[PDB]
This record gives C-alpha cells, structure tokens and sequence, in this order.
C-alpha cells in the first residue's frame, strides 16, 4: 500500500493545473488525454477533466495478493458495489468498491511483466 | 508535506467503518462526534458523518511556513476562495482553498509548540 489519492473532477484542466501547480506547488509528473496525475512533495493527486466516479484511487505493489486478502471480506458486499480485478488498458491492473457515499475507490497497480509499460 | 487524505462525508459512520476498517482493512486511529481518522499501511482517510464542504486534508509540519511561501499566489485567487491561518478548537492550525469542483481543501498541523497535544 503506497498511497491514497483523491480523484477529483474538474470543469477545465488548464484552470485546475493553474491552482493546484502554479498556487498550491504541485508538480505535474503524468497527463494522458483529460487525465493527470500531480504531487506535492512525493504525495499524489489524480484529476479528470469533465466539461458515480472514482473519488479515490489507492496505488499498491502485488494488487493481487491484496485482493486475495480482501476476497471474503469482498464477498459479503452488494454485488452492484464491487468490481473484479482487471487489467485496463492504460496500464494499471485494479477492482473497485463503492463507497457510502455514493463514489467508487479504486485499488491500482502497474501491470507487471508481460506488458507494455506507460512512462 | 506528510499526506493528501481524502475527507469523505458519509451517511453513517458505524457502516463506513464496517467497510473501511472491517472489509478494506483501515484502522481507526480517533474518533471524536461525528469525525472520524483512520489509516490504511499509515496512509490516511478522513470521515465525517453527515446523517460545500473540505474534501481534501493535507497533512503538513510549520504550516506557518507554508503559508508564507503560497500567500503571494493565494492573494491572486478569488478572495472568498482561501481562508487565513486559524487556530482550531480540534487541536489543529490550518488554512483552506476552495477547489475546482467547488469544494475545498486543508492544509492542516497539529498546535506546535507552547501548546497541550
């Protein structure tokens, strides 16, 4: 478990990358298409441009070992509020689980060997 | 800067600890009202049960320094979009921006020295 970052989704991205890097000192590392991923001091931040989401988005090393992990407890919740492990196409291997309030927290890792490999 | 915690508003808090701590494997660290602090491998969560508001906590050391280093950016924001530094009765300092999606964001410190922790 490496961090845990909140996704948050925004109206316009240069206005979002304006308050978050140029005011608050973010570094923008990452940005693919209306994505982009920031850190303050090493601690990250997702955001998507948008003109139920994913309100928290939680990076961690071997997603399967911790699904396992997680797996009977998993079962017991509402079918319609757990997603199985999958590997998406940008890159990152991950489940989700809806929250109480409504949003999605998803759990994400790189995918490993075998795969292409986003910089 | 130690943590960006997400600071979730939930309509429960006993179910929002059954699924955070009992099935995704959170800690409860404090608990106070309807305020709740909890950490997963020490990575923190905020929650806060509601039967606007701050959806982002960022966790800092000599928030008084920070402060400084933003405020010549700060004061080109809206003015009902930042708050000043402000002594909590929660037993934290802290100041607060208003995000692009309308809600708003912490910078957050315990009192440093001189005071009861």
């Amino acid at each position: 478990i490496h961090q845990i970052t909140p996704f948050l989704h925004i109206p316009d991205m240069q206005e979002a990358l304006t308050l978050f890097c140029d005011t608050l000192g973010f570094e923008l590392k990452y940005r693919h298409s209306n994505y982009a991923y920031l850190e303050l001091s090493g601690c990250g931040l997702r955001l998507l441009e948008e003109p139920a989401r994913v309100a928290i988005c939680i990076d961690v090393s071997d997603i399967d070992s911790l699904h396992t992990k997680l797996s009977p407890a998993l079962e017991n919740l509402p079918a319609d509020q757990v997603e199985p492990l999958k590997n998406m196409p940008y890159g990152q291997r991950e489940f989700q689980v809806r929250m109480p309030d409504g949003d999605w927290l998803n759990f994400t890792a790189p995918l490993a060997e075998g795969h292409h490999h986003h910089h």
